[PDB]
């Protein structure tokens, strides 16, 4: 009854969620074509299966989103009885709103083209604002990093209990608390005016820099910078989706960070190789258990405080 | 053209709204039945024009949204060109996301039912969120209270060119940043461990605690002890929508607040009484010039 | 798969439902906020489970319709499969149409804010108009009182053989006469004007007064009298919905009535310590096997003339 | 800016309604292919138009609501400012309830039908159920026979201060009771067991039988033996809606009725030539006022 | 669960697709009203039922599309689990396009009125135009004579192999050049301008007619004599649909064909009598397999290119 | 009133466009984050604005097509009174049917993206299917280059009175015929089995190529060999819309074509002058006008 299927050729994390559940990934013939469309053709019958597509890791937004929208459409007229996107990493969801200007608010767009595209159910990984699910009618289940975080903070950083979380932005405030709280620890902000100012102690203590997205990495960077002069043993940055367009890389291997973790919600091992203070979290087990609970009716919510 | 509308006692707000526009608020017959019923009555011809109903405030939040409902209803099958509806304090608003919980998302749900019930326009103010803009598919202007606490601020605390704008809770970092910004000043905030937290510089100064809206006003009045606590050398608080229920006002008076601040988003002249420190900043030249921009198609941003 | 909910903490229908059909109530975290807005929480995993919400006896309408719609809200954004409201009393039901005026059809509205809020299905007992079942797009079945009434009239007045089954308005003509034909008795039928004209004999008969719904009871009250004065022997006055607000009990209490029975799609126990008339038909077994059927596909028109 | 279309054929209605409006009708090319499809062309420009479609009458149902539907539909998608359906008898208007049957409720499929083909407005006369104006989203204006009946019967009835207004079925009841009430009269009532029972008054006075609409005639022209068998001095019967198929024309004939009155809503100049007694209440003016009102942003509900 | 029901009483084709699946015919209550509306009434609960209805072969289109409108919403606001209509014929297909005029897209405002009626899949054969699928949101299936066409060609056309499969109209190119290049055989192209014009060498060969629908046969006609005018030994013409309104059966029983082959989507036993050029293929097999493979969620393409 | 806003770069057609309505174009500040996004700011008030925004050209059509859906809604919840989109060439528009396969059909999730994005109204020129028009229920006007295409033909092929005009494929085969029949001339199709075959008579005569498209001219490229070893005097193609991707260019320069001619509905300017051959008809003319006569109410169809 279930059948998974990945886009495009970014195909690493799509196979790792389908090897876990014992199923192959679904047969595909999807190309671009000569003048950038994308064709797309489903290479067996979806008819009355419950059917997910994992969002691909190409880089290329608009070709990921095009080709994402037209598999849904493509599964849907094919008679697919149900048609779940697992979107890791949600795109346009740093354009969740006005922000005093006459902008669009794209993350609602993407959420209406996913919909009108014949998506059935959302599975996505940490929403840049949690109210992108109010984007939908239909139902989104908006998985955590977070235990997953707590895990690797546990057993890689020594000085765990006596660190601190910080925020790059003032955005990310409940997102540092609560995993302070958890792990009962300090936490502190960092906020930019062209220049940052920390309310919290740091002095003699590990810092931790979470947020959920990082991209040209100028902020981070900037923050870890900030936190060893004020008086910070070491500094690591954890980021649930490692995006690192541009500069990101060459801003790394020279900042001052201990280590540099991200998710697999985006691929990584080319950036890898030419940086080597990344360090990977694999999260296919949690998007796995995520869509095996779904297509069952067991509790997702299992997943978002235990790392399966 | 225009017409405006009020809701179900509340008056007073709507009728300073069509004052600064020099209109009658338009003829209706509101009222509940004896058993709990909402009953709406349109007095007027609204057949091809621009209708604007101002949100209403009974201190009973369902009763209010049902009787809001029932008006779009009504205007929208008597033929009206359009219905935008003037919600300064949008309902359920604090419900925006599920939070970890199997929760409603309430304000989509509202937003949902204000969009269904025929409405074609939004306009309110400092949504608890941005993000319920996102909301709806049809149009909406969100006005913000930010200039006119501003000015306030300056010509009101003597030493605001040293004073720390607070934030009476994690989730409140942005909107006072952003004010502390622009008056070029230091931000601190507060968390609840429970035990509260304290984070920045607000020892030897004028606090002011800036939330969007106060309820019970139990976290902002901890957090006041808290910043006295903290060496602060007058607290003030300024909250654009002032619900303040159940305690609230009692605790304002228990409390060390020099002064509190809020906007006639919701009716105070209740509350005031039985507080003496409450001031409040009229909001209304600021939503009737919304009003007559969006009907004439003059720039509202301006207002922001 | 089956499962069930209540509205608010009147939860006696409810639960003589869930009873029935051998099912504890669902948990639910459900409060009203110091402002006044309901809170309500699902406290356990709805996902692709055939859910049932009752709506409650409260008596505030708009505080009851909000937390039922919040209900449906969650219940649905938690992935359940399908959600039925079981709303025994439909509310604006009497708000139907213009009336020649500039008014709303409230019981349109109402069930378009039913439908956005993602119900399902339908399952209400005795519309105040058939016609309500066209305000929806989804399935509605309409349960009919008329069965049990007729079981009640013929074990608990002797003379029902030769009864009159009245109408308080001309609205109520096709109920009344339906009544009647299935009895194979009399009907008759009072109209307002600032005074009531009677057509049809009552002379040396039990008028039963027949009604979907009684609020403040100033008119079965004045049609009681009416019967009485055109030589009724006794009068009875049955009505599927007890609302009783306002001056009902009062006028009641010293009313010509001989018994007032109504179903208890809204409690009564309240009403029935201070009023010594009012007999309570137990609906519950009704509305129990009506979710039953729905959840297997078995025929709920069974219930239509037949009495579970 | 405005422009006015009729239906098949059956034009007497629409041109007539355009006549009381100094326009032309508008230029279409309506025909059947062979296999009974239904053609249209719209014969000129609507691009930007408040359009309004008067509904045919060519007997044939079904033939005339899709071709209603597939006009409003050429013209949305050129670009019509608006479509007013001017549907004075709605089709398919007793189906508004399952009736403890598996049933459909085609006035709804039907104004989901009407409304989903981008008919943006409604104006309709006497709709059998009130509730079927809730079938819509849309707003819809419902016209009323009921002043041009009362001002016929006072007008053409010498005893009317002294009648009875009766109703044929029991579903009746309610606007038979008001067409008494505004006559100070009394009200009697007749139901099917079959056999005919009659509630109320009818001895040594004038009877009439008010119907929304009679289509077999059975039911009245029984209704009005059984009358005459109680005592009626005179029947006569009014309907708003005369359909008039089958044995109808013949059965009235047959019937004591002193005549027979209807609003030209479907086209009777070929059933009153075989039938004497048949007289008609024109209505044309109260549907183009209505459509100028719409129109101009005129109160519509005067009219009622 | 599977559940077919009939259109007005033209109910052959709906007999043969259900006797094929071992099945009886949904009772049905449907009479046309004196005033010429439809009443329908369904005289079986298909509560959760997977419901079909086959479009009626009447012959009067508008009296049709209602009928199979109303009998859609009866079974919907019935609570049926899901609603398919095999229409083997689509009605208005052939008015698609507004053709540079200010006219209706007949065949999408169907498409919209089925859809709101409460469709939820389509089961057709040969679309007018492959696009019709375009106008519904739905999932719908068009199957096609083609492989059965292919089937009748080789089995009763001995030259099959030395044949023209020829295009009545310009509007029919793909179609006749895609039975060609499966059969190995030359094409040729009809175009009218008052005159037609053939281009394709038809000389001394058996030349065959390919069309989607006949409707009054003018156009076959002319164009069998313009065939048999540059050449062709004798001229077959095979249509899926056979509509054969007004002087069709005239305009075939003299015209020159040499035989005419339809399938029965369309009732043919009664022109059949009275046109003795007139062969129909069953399709009961191709429409029974297809609700077969729909009810189960096997591949209905396994029929697009071969005869069941 | 009304306001022409372009796309990512490709501003030509635009400016030329903006020009003939003597308008300017209005600000944006469109770019692509340094993660592929798509950014948008709209530099003025479009409130109560009837806007016009004309499609991109920057060869990616992916981010153009995404970059004008959040360009229609940035326009629509500014509270803009309508959105044309002005889109010359409809993207994805060749996906219009599953064609046997288990395929999308795309240019029907294009049209409900653009629907759904908020866009009103539709202007576009040479819909590959005329069908997608029916993908909308918001109205569109198709436009034509068969007027443009004649006159050039006539003006620029001197033995045209005797001239064959060729489909290069057999789902070519309505257009063709269609402007053969203007013309008064022969048509001439071909197919491929593999082998091209061509069915009409093209020997001593010149030969005219119609496509809607060519993208890799693979196919017109062969399709003139096959027409020279017809024996065409001079091969000619014309085409509506100029893609010309990968392979294009070159091909062309090594085929026999005495010229090629495309409208400029996409940029041409950088291929030109890659290829001596190519001639283009300008189409701003017929753009602007059909902008200005929606705007007015003005016939639009007057230049089909």
């Amino acid at each position: 009854n279930i059948k998974i299927f990945s886009g495009s050729s970014h195909q690493d994390l799509s196979q790792k969620i389908a090897d876990r559940l014992g199923l192959e990934l679904g047969k595909v013939v999807t190309k671009k074509f000569s003048n950038q469309e994308t064709c797309v053709e489903i290479g067996e019958s979806v008819r009355g299966e419950d059917v997910y597509i994992v969002q691909s890791g190409c880089g290329e937004i608009n070709d990921n989103l095009m080709e994402l929208l037209i598999m849904i459409n493509a599964c849907k007229i094919a008679s697919a009885s149900r048609v779940t996107t697992v979107i890791p990493c949600f795109p346009y969801a740093r354009q969740d709103k006005k922000d005093k200007s006459r902008a669009p608010i794209s993350a609602k767009l993407v959420a209406n083209m996913l919909s009108v595209a014949g998506a059935d159910h959302i599975i996505t990984m940490d929403l840049h604002a949690s109210q992108i699910q109010g984007f939908f009618d239909i139902p989104v289940d908006n998985l955590y990093a977070e235990p997953a975080v707590l895990k690797w903070i546990r057993e890689n950083i020594s000085e765990w209990r006596n660190c601190t979380i910080v925020s790059p932005d003032a955005g990310g405030a409940k997102r540092v608390t609560s995993i302070a709280d958890r792990l009962n620890v300090d936490f502190a902000l960092i906020h930019k005016e062209d220049r940052m100012v920390l309310v919290g102690d740091v002095k003699d203590r590990v810092a931790i820099l979470v947020d959920d997205m990082a991209d040209t990495c100028g902020t981070i960077c900037h923050a870890a910078d900030k936190l060893l002069s004020a008086g910070a043993t070491r500094v690591y940055a954890i980021l649930t989706h490692g995006i690192f367009s541009g500069p990101a890389i060459s801003r790394i291997n020279n900042a001052c960070f201990e280590a540099v973790v991200v998710t697999n919600t985006i691929p990584q091992e080319d950036k890898m190789k030419h940086c080597s203070k990344i360090q990977v979290i694999d999260i296919s087990m949690i998007l796995a258990e995520a869509i095996r609970r779904t297509h069952n009716g067991e509790s997702v919510s299992y997943l978002f405080s235990h790392v399966p």
